[PDB]
């Protein structure tokens, strides 16, 4: 038995090359026969008369967005059961108006198939929505045309039902036949407890369906199924491994046992990079069961596109070896490129798992492939691909054998594959069917639509006359020619996201067990209040500092700033293990909030040489120069909460520092122990003594700060009410009317309507509210949902909160960490017993004893039954009228907040009418609204969120300095 | 003396008085105000209040 499989996530693309690209070479007459293959696939495919999804993008120069809105409404509009009554809706109705309500109800029907029933329209209608949008592009006509093709695309292509019964009931063949293709099972990604039983129970049903009708021929001239791990487990994550192994291990064995009963081909499909190791741990426990000996079917799909991919060919082979197992093993290219690229941006990996090429893929590609055929007759390889070149390259190498198969989507090489069998008649290839019901639909379109519209994709191209036959002819290894080019030049490093303004924070990939495991093992391994003298003393003696500080040069403040980043990442273990035994942190949390302390050194820092390195030259008149400069204010009283105890409070101070206050800093009291860490450090990044001084204690003892009238400025992050006192305070001082800078929170809404996948908003509102515990000023607490879809939502949203781990937040299982205090539990205690008794409730979980509020879903009939911030993990829901939508921003003014902001929607125009019309600071569309990045994300907001300027951003600084114009009159000289 | 001073205009060898706008941006600190300077280039930002809009574009 292999160990459990560890290959290094991103190594360097160029070593990688240096290898592959020497043993492409295929002599001289196998690369002829590959070149006149591959040209008699295109010159097929080019024949030209089913279309595809890729030909309708193409015909009708659709986006993605658009792709999906017609082929949303075509799967809605064949399910009419009068196909009469969809004619003339799309003769008389689509495109003559009621834009967004057609898309809407058509995508609300996905999931609540009684939401559409076949208004009436006003003419002259404003073309908005993703369909009026289309109209006012193509006119009515053509949307009309490609609304028929979509229904014919949807038809032909897709097995589909409201439930999986009516879809298997769909995709039947004649009683006594067996299926002409293998079942694609629509499903991925359970969010519910109920979700995973339900997609067990389609696949189980559907192994039944095709076993039933399977020939009498043994493997591979059988019928296969694919199903994902991520579907039949709520929570498939690596920090959730140990629930993983115990759960989902019998749920898989129990369906491969069903598929081997009935001998099939059982297809573990691959999905993200960072469930390699995890979907490799579960299939070799659920493959050692001796219950599947005997049995040749069993296997899983390989991502060539992973710089892993060789190597987890290696283990499955070695796995097959060490059970004395045959399997079936599926090599494809990958369909999460895209995601993979952004989170490693995300995550500040120190690398991509995937190459950045797509000539690098096709490469590696080829070289898995040639491992692959070697490796029989132990693994029966399945090369899945529609792209001519590599079907020819694939063929050539197998130097006309059998022991293997090509595979192909039902709607996608079509005529390629026709064209392969007319050529070499012992070739088989198996053709998948996508199956599964409607509410699987949305999220399945979405991955399909981005390789069918992608301007590098091989089946768009060969259908593209545009491109000549030779063009697709190009084999890798030439388009690369030399390894230092192997990565792509436009992608950086994550560690270059800013480059060159300023370096970027590194992170960790919990998906990779080396890396998480090195990380739990650092952090495993790692105050007397002040008098009201001692205040005062440190006031005195900050203002004493502030002169030598404040005409210290910039670069010198920036290089103590980029210092102070530095020992943070080097010491992140120390920092991290703080703020999870003192601020209550999970992991991921800390982490996050270790990342953006770093982050607002070095963006402070580069703002700071841009703002104060230099002085601006003022346009005028001869004999006379004009130069404006800012400088230091004063000294700065910093007042930072106890959620954020490390990075808000150095964006804070450093920002106050860099622009050359010094700062009297007075920590939040229950987190001064990682306030103290932080100022010795920056004092050992070059922070001089004199300039920083650190206050514990009471809010009285932040109130004789922000009283004192020595004082040049107050920045403060925390709650309405004492941002309000200390206003108070300074404006009742005799002296000058200094600065404040208030943070004050939020009650943030979110608005999802019909269009949106209600997974992604499920996942989005889950981590928004739920996340730290609620314990973000930037945190979902109002839901505004559309009734259509209010049902399906809100039980995924408490059926996904069920599954939060709650407890010790350094257990790397944990999802949802304790409140800060016992004050806090018993404030959030109170507003829920109180709201149980005033509104609807959805879900209550179950809290540990101790510190623990768990997650909670109230429903309430209207916005103004939310009358506070409640700072914990407590979501409000109100369902509303798509013709309510002024109400629902009336009920969002009406808070007097503005700091975060969520909107799901397809829909372009609605989501602009909206930002139109809030005044909002921090908008969030289609992702969750926590987590600013700085200098990503400006932070900040409006009204009773707080005064400005967003922290973070490029108007940050400026508030802590004053102005200075110096006019020399040189005519002398 | 420009060093040691905070004052928000200082006229070297000239006249202390017609700041010009666009040119010598005027205000300063302390009992003389709070800022920004009229006629330069941060005065119009503080009449405003920021907006960020972030959009998951990946779906596209
Ligand atoms: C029967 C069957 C079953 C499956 C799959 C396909 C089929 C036919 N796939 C999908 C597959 O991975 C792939 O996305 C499509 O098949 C398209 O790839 P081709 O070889 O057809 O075409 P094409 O040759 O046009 O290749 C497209 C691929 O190149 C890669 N690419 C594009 N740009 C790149 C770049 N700049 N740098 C590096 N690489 C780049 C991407 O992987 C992209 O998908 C899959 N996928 C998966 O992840 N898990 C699975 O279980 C399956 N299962
Ligand atoms: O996609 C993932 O890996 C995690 C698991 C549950 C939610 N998101
Ligand atoms: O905004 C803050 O940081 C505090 C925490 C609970 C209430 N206000
Ligand atoms: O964006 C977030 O979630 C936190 C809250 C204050 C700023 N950053
Ligand atoms: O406090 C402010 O807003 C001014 C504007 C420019 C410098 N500081
Ligand atoms: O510069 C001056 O003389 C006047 C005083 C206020 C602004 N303009
Ligand atoms: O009051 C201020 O200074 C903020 C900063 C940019 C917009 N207004």
């Amino acid at each position: 038995i292999p160990p459990p499989f560890t290959a290094p996530y991103a190594p360097d693309d160029a070593e990688i090359a240096a290898r592959l690209l020497p043993a492409s070479h295929l002599s001289p007459p196998q690369e002829a026969r590959i070149h006149r293959t591959a040209t008699r696939l295109i010159e097929a495919i080019r024949k030209r008369r089913l279309g595809g999804v890729e030909d309708m993008l193409r015909e009708f120069a659709l986006s993605t967005k658009e792709g999906l809105a017609l082929m949303v409404l075509a799967e809605a509009l064949l399910r009419v059961p009068d196909a009469r009554t969809a004619d003339q809706f799309i003769e008389d109705k689509l495109g003559e108006g009621d834009f967004i309500h057609h898309e809407t109800k058509s995508t609300a029907f996905l999931v609540n198939a009684s939401a559409w029933a076949l208004r009436v329209i006003q003419p002259g209608e404003t073309p908005d929505g993703t369909i009026g949008r289309l109209v006012k592009r193509l006119g009515a006509p053509a949307v009309r045309t490609a609304t028929r093709q979509a229904m014919r695309l949807m038809g032909n292509h897709f097995v589909l039902g409201e439930t999986i019964e009516q879809a298997l009931e769909r995709g039947k063949p004649r009683s006594g036949q067996k299926t002409r293709y293998s079942f694609d099972m629509l499903g991925e990604g359970a969010r519910t407890a109920a979700d995973a039983r339900r997609y067990f129970d389609a696949y189980a049903s559907a192994i039944e369906t095709i076993g039933k009708a399977a020939g009498n021929h043994a493997l591979p001239d059988r019928p296969g199924i694919s199903v994902k791990l991520s579907a039949l487990h709520p929570r498939f994550e690596a920090i959730s491994r140990a629930r993983v192994m115990v759960e989902l291990v019998p749920q898989l064995l129990d369906l491969a046992q069903r598929a081997k009963a009935h001998d099939l081909n059982f297809t573990v499909d691959a999905e993200e990079a960072d469930r390699l190791e995890l979907s490799l741990d579960v299939i070799a426990a659920t493959l050692a069961d001796p219950s599947l000996k005997g049995w040749d079917g069993f296997g899983l799909a390989i991502q060539a596109y992973q710089k892993r991919a060789s190597a987890v060919i290696d283990y499955v082979d070695a796995l097959a070896r060490a059970h004395d197992r045959k399997l079936m093993v599926r090599l494809v290219k990958g369909a999460y490129w895209d995601t993979e690229i952004k989170r490693a941006q995300e995550r500040g990996l120190d690398g991509y798992p995937v190459f950045t090429r797509k000539a690098m893929t096709d490469l590696n590609y080829v070289a898995c492939a040639s491992k692959l055929l070697a490796l029989r007759p132990r693994i029966f390889p399945q090369f899945a691909t529609h792209n001519a070149l590599t079907v020819a390259t694939v063929l050539e190498m197998a130097e006309g054998s059998s022991g293997f198969e090509f595979q192909r989507l039902h709607g996608m090489g079509e005529a390629l594959y026709e064209q392969l069998a007319k050529d070499h008649a012992d070739i088989a290839y198996r053709t998948y069917a996508p199956v599964g019901s409607h509410r699987d639909l949305l999220a399945y379109l979405v991955r399909r639509l981005l390789e069918n519209g992608a301007n590098s994709s091989f089946v768009a191209q060969a259908a593209d006359y545009r491109v000549p036959v030779p063009a697709l002819l190009q084999r890798p290894a030439d388009a690369i020619v030399r390894p230092q080019a192997a990565a792509h030049p436009r992608i950086p490093l994550p560690c270059d996201l800013f480059a060159p303004e300023r370096r970027n924070s590194r992170g960790v990939e919990f998906g990779a067990r080396t890396a998480l495991d090195q990380l739990l093992t650092d952090v495993k391994a790692e105050i007397a209040d002040a008098t009201p003298d001692q205040a005062h003393a440190a006031v005195a003696a900050a203002r004493a500092g502030f002169a030598g500080w404040s005409r210290t040069p910039a670069g010198i403040r920036a290089a103590a700033l980029e210092q102070a980043a530095h020992l943070l990442e080097s010491r992140s273990a120390h920092f991290i293990a703080l703020l999870q035994r003192e601020g209550g942190k999970t992991l991921d949390d800390a982490l996050s909030e270790l990342r953006e302390a770093a982050d607002f050194c070095r963006y402070y820092a580069a703002q700071g040489r841009k703002l104060f390195g230099s002085e601006t030259a003022m346009p005028g008149p001869t004999g006379e120069s004009n130069a404006l400069t800012m400088r230091g204010r004063g000294v700065f009283v910093a007042i930072s909460p106890w959620n954020f105890p490390l990075a808000i409070f150095l964006g804070q101070v450093t920002a106050a520092l860099m622009a050359g206050n010094s700062v009297v800093a007075k920590p939040a009291e229950q987190t001064p122990r990682i306030a103290r860490e932080a100022v010795a450090l920056l004092h050992e990044a070059g922070i001089p003594k004199s300039a920083l001084y650190l206050v514990t204690g009471d809010g009285r003892i932040g109130a004789a700060l922000t009283a004192h009238p020595d004082i040049a400025g107050v920045v403060f992050t925390g709650s309405t009410e004492v941002a309000r006192s200390i206003n108070r305070a300074l404006a009742a001082k005799d002296g000058p009317i200094v600065p404040l800078i208030a943070e004050t929170g939020g009650i943030n809404a979110m608005i999802a309507d019909a269009t949106a996948l209600p997974e992604q908003v499920a996942d989005d509102v889950v981590t928004s509210a739920f996340r730290s515990a609620g314990q973000r000023a930037s945190a979902l607490r109002l839901l505004f949902v559309q009734e259509d879809v209010a049902d399906r939502m809100i039980e995924m949203v408490a059926g996904a909160a069920r599954e939060l781990k709650i407890g010790d937040p350094s257990d790397v299982a944990t999802h949802v960490g304790p409140v800060i205090d016992v004050e806090a539990k018993q404030r959030l205690d109170a507003h829920i017993a109180r709201m149980k008794t005033e509104a609807r409730l959805h879900f209550a979980g179950p809290a540990p004893e101790g510190c623990f509020v768990a997650p909670h879903i109230f429903e309430l009939t209207e916005a103004g039954q939310l009358t506070e911030e409640v700072f914990g993990p407590i979501l409000h829901v109100v369902r509303y009228r798509p013709e309510n939508l002024e109400r629902v921003l009336r009920a969002i003014e009406r808070t007097g907040y503005g700091l975060t902001l969520g909107v799901h929607s397809r829909i372009d125009d609605s989501i602009e009418a909206i930002i139109d019309r809030v005044q909002v600071g921090n908008i969030y569309v289609n992702r969750n609204m926590i987590g600013a990045v700085v200098g990503v994300q400006p932070f900040g907001g409006n009204g009773l969120s707080g005064t400005g300027p967003k922290a973070g951003g490029p108007h940050y600084l400026a508030r802590f300095a004053t102005e200075q114009t110096v006019t020399i009159n040189t005519a002398a000289a």
